[PDB]
């Protein structure tokens, strides 16, 4: 059938996003009557894969101090999302606004056209890239204005899959592998980290999502696994037998969020807890009763999705 031809070339096009050709100015309304500009443009950061990130800057406090960064690595299961769709747009205006913030917000291939680890690979330019700019005064050319960035205050946030990119990041660089001085990661979020694992949780079992089955995370992770691999492999699995060392590396300062009624909270929760028990590692697990997957980017301007912005700027505050 040729009719499946095109229902992978509408991956490839769903998900494709544009390019902005010039800066360009949103306004966000914050915690209708009080609003905010951020500047924000796309700038390729991988040339050979043609891979685009998205800076978004808060006008208002960018004159007056200098702004930690943000790196925020969107959901999709790893097959599906992009920097530009207006979903992950606006909660990166949201990021930048609530948290005064730089926010890198990058495109990164998708499965099953790039199986795993393609999409860690791409992260990992993310980083390589910001060291670039921060040691060759590059962010003086990012926006048609001066921009004075803190690079010793750099933060991971990750939804879904980019929890668990957020998580191999944290990985690599708490191991001494990767080692991007000025540039210091000072804590990553992970937000219902998109973690996986053949034997079953109570809630992988649970009752279905609004839009999460447990049926699609298992396409999600046998269409972005590499060829012959299961759940347990650890791009999947962060404690399966392959590295589960992470007792020896030095991990930084950790924030898990999940919804009470995620299909992935016990393994978020599980994940967290064994760090927690390991000696050194500083984990804070949180929970949102009753929430499903993504509250806090579907449901934005209710309670539960501004107190995750809230979580996450006390726990930058605390970590500088």
């Amino acid at each position: 059938p040729q009719v499946a031809e095109d229902c992978m070339g509408l991956l490839q096009l769903l998900s494709n996003g544009t390019v902005l050709r010039s800066e360009s100015i949103d306004l966000i309304t914050q915690q209708f009557k009080n609003n905010q500009t951020v500047l924000f443009k796309d700038s390729i950061y991988h040339k050979p894969n043609n891979l685009h990130l998205r800076l978004y800057k808060p006008i208002s406090a960018s004159n007056r101090t200098a702004l930690p960064v943000v790196v925020f690595f969107h959901g999709g299961g790893f097959c599906f999302g992009s920097r530009s769709w207006p979903h992950f747009h606006n909660f990166c205006l949201t990021l930048a606004s609530s948290l005064n913030a730089l926010v890198v917000s990058p495109d990164y291939r998708l499965a099953p056209e790039h199986r795993l680890p393609a999409a860690f690979e791409d992260a990992e330019a993310v980083l390589t890239w910001l060291w670039d700019q921060a040691v060759s005064d590059g962010v003086n050319h990012w926006f048609e204005d001066g921009t004075d960035v803190d690079f010793d205050r750099v933060f991971v946030v990750g939804d879904s899959s980019g929890g668990n990119i957020a998580h191999q990041l944290a990985v690599r660089f708490g191991s001494g592998s990767i080692e991007l001085t000025p540039v210091r990661v000072r804590g990553y979020v992970l937000m219902g980290p998109f973690f996986g694992g053949e034997e079953r949780t109570n809630s992988e079992n649970g009752p279905s999502e609004a839009l999460l089955s447990l049926d699609l995370l298992d396409k999600f992770w046998r269409l972005s696994l590499p060829n012959g691999a299961t759940r347990d492999h650890h791009m999947a699995n962060p404690f399966g037998p392959t590295s589960p060392t992470l007792e020896s590396i030095s991990l930084e300062p950790m924030l898990v969020i999940v919804g009470g009624s995620e299909l992935l909270r016990d393994r978020a929760k599980e994940y967290a807890y064994k760090l927690k028990k390991m000696g050194g590692k500083r984990v804070d697990y949180i929970e949102f009763e009753n929430k499903e997957h993504g509250f806090y980017s579907n449901y934005p301007s209710s309670e539960a999705a501004e107190q995750v912005l809230r979580i996450i700027g006390d726990f930058m505050n605390n970590l500088s």
